[PDB]
Order: structure tokens, then sequence, then C-alpha cells
């Protein structure tokens, strides 16, 4: 009827996680960094760990296990996958640590060192990620630069599947209802009719690319969310970022067409951004571009800027830790 989801959900003992330190907190809950030392392995795996506030709110464990389901069912170089869960007082999600954090913050804090080649490569990688999600019939529904993580400056991955939805073997639109929504990243049809498709995700990709190309500007800044559907109906759109050629901005604009089926396919975005990445200074115009550098895996205090030296002997990235 539809293919069986044979993903493994790994239950991980609390006694295998060490050096637990806070990365951030809020409504979403708390995320920590830590090490995961599977027992009798001789590996230490850098991890992030997401928990909500309290063992209560049966709603909350439902939401987070919904997220776990989705994160366990993906496997792609440009998507974050679940390593497992920990069943404590609270339900904790465990995943590969992405040490440079979220891309929104990254572009903000490193504006002066981000050249054309990085921007376009990110665009390619996010498109690969999103294409993979489409092939697996998932609609993310919250693609935003905040929901893209940086493993290294060269390697980003989509995360935050807490709003993602599958689609039946012959179903096209998800129809949602209520709940707080990222209105500024949403297709018009999603705001108006709570319709959500692969093509509504393309809209969100457009906005995400705008965020990167403006070094993390806030879209429709100062506009109240309640006014967005009108702005859009009138035909207004996010403006051309200074660094963008018409070539790049046109792609953005095509992502924001009213006719969903007229928007680009992720497979097409991969191709276009890939072509652009072979000659980046032809497509993005950044002052002092050719002379920028960001941390690479082949640098000294790359592995020392994260780790304790006590640990480093047996550290293995989650991307190199695979199980039967
Ligand atoms: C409250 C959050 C917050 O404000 N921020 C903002 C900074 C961000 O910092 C990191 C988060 C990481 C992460 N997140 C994650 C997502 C879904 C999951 F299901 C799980 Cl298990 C984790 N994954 C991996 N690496 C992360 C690294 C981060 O910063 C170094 C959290």
């Amino acid at each position: 009827g539809e293919a069986p989801n044979q993903a493994l959900l790994r239950i991980l003992k609390e006694t295998e996680f060490k050096k637990i330190k806070v990365l951030g907190s809020g409504a979403f809950g708390t995320v920590y960094k830590g090490l995961w030392i599977p027992e009798g392995e001789k590996v230490k795996i850098p991890v992030a760990i997401k928990e909500l506030r309290e063992a209560t709110s049966p709603k909350a464990n439902k939401e987070i296990l919904d997220e776990a389901y989705v994160m366990a069912s993906v496997d792609n170089p440009h998507v974050c996958r679940l390593l497992g869960i920990c069943l404590t007082s609270t339900v904790q999600l465990i995943t590969q640590l992405m040490p440079f954090g979220c891309l929104l913050d990254y572009v903000r804090e490193h504006k002066d060192n981000i050249g054309s080649q990085y921007l376009l490569n990110w665009c390619v990688q996010i498109a690969k990620g999103m294409n993979y999600l489409e092939d697996r019939r998932l609609v993310h529904r919250d693609l935003a630069a905040r929901n893209v993580l940086v493993k290294t400056p060269q390697h980003v991955k989509i995360t935050d599947f807490g709003l993602a939805k599958l689609l039946g073997a012959e179903e096209k639109e998800y129809h949602a209802e209520g709940g707080k929504v990222p209105i500024k990243w949403m297709a018009l049809e999603s705001i108006l009719h709570r319709i959500y498709t692969h093509q509504s995700d393309v809209w969100s990709y457009g906005v995400t690319v705008w965020e990167l190309m403006t070094f993390g500007s806030k879209p429709y800044d100062g506009i109240p969310a309640s006014e967005i559907s009108s702005i859009l109906e009138k035909g207004e759109r996010l403006p051309q970022p200074p660094i963008c050629t018409i070539d790049v901005y046109m792609i953005m604009v095509k992502c924001w067409m009213i006719d969903a089926d007229s928007r680009p396919k992720f497979r097409e975005l991969i191709i276009e951004f890939s072509k652009m990445a072979r000659d980046p200074q032809r497509y993005l115009v950044i002052q002092g571009d050719e002379r920028m550098h960001l941390p690479s895996p082949t640098d000294s205090n790359f592995y020392r800027a994260l780790m304790d030296e006590e640990d480093m002997d047996d550290v293995v990235d989650a991307d190199e830790y695979l199980i039967p």
C-alpha cells in the first residue's frame, strides 16, 4: 500500500552520555552538547541532546516522538538523522553534534568571511537535502536558515522535523489546522488554505536563500505577520539582495510564484546552483570575496577547538559511526 518504514529506533542508556553542557533553551525546550560512548565500542561520539522542560504535558512527549519518528527515518548527507532516544524522566532526542550551530547565526556572525563559493554551495546542499526529503515523500514545513545546521563551514544539513509530514502513496497536499506557524516563510496557499506540498517547501527554500544572501536579514522586517498574506496578494516580494545578480534573484522569485507547479523543482535548484558554484563571482558580487577563508577539517585547532584532549583519541564523528 505504501512501503514499510523499516528504520531502527535505537533506545540509548542514560549512562552512555557524558560531559553534558547547555547549548540553548526556550519554548522548544533545551539542547545540550555531550559525548556518547556506546558501551564496549572504544568510540566517543559528539552529540546534541534535545529535551523539553517537564516529564508532564503528554502533548509534549507526543510532539517530540513525532519528531523522533521523522528524524529516524531519514538518511542523507544533507539531513540530520536521529542517533536514538533516551527515556528518562523526560524524552531526550540524540543526534550528531553540529558544532558550528545554525546557519542563520553563522551567516550573521561571520558575514565578513563568507564568500560567494560558500553561499552557493550551501544553496546546493540545502537543495539536495530537500530533494532527498521529497523522494521520501516528506514535506518539511519549516525550512528556514534557523533550521539548517553547520557540521563544518563546508557542510550543512537540514534539521528540525517537528512539523514535517509524510504524504500517502497517492496524496499530494497536507491539510494542517491551528498551531503557531512560520508565516514569513510560507507559501501563499499555506497561509490561506493550510495547503502544504513539496512546492510550498520550494517557497520556503526561496526565503531561506534570501536569508543567506542578506547575511541573515529578517524577512519583511517590521511588517506584522497578520499583514503578510495581503502584501503577497498585491504581488510584493522580498527585495533583491545587494550581492545578488539577477541570475540568483530570478531563481528566488520563481520560488515565490502563485502557481505552485510553476515554481522550480528541488532537482532543478540543485542543477542551477551547481552551475553557478563553478564560477561563483559571476553570480554573487561580494567586496573582497576572493580573499576570505573559514575553518576547514584540515586545520590544527579544528579538532582542539571543540574537544577536550583527554577525549580526542577515540572521537568519531556520527557520519563515520554506522551499525549493522
Ligand atoms: C533551544 C535551541 C536553540 O535555541 N538553539 C540555537 C542554537 C542551537 O545550537 C545547536 C543545536 C544543535 C542541534 N539541534 C537539534 C535539533 C533537533 C533535534 F532533534 C536535536 Cl536532538 C538537536 N543538533 C545538533 N547540533 C546542534 C548544535 C548547536 O549548537 C552548537 C540550539
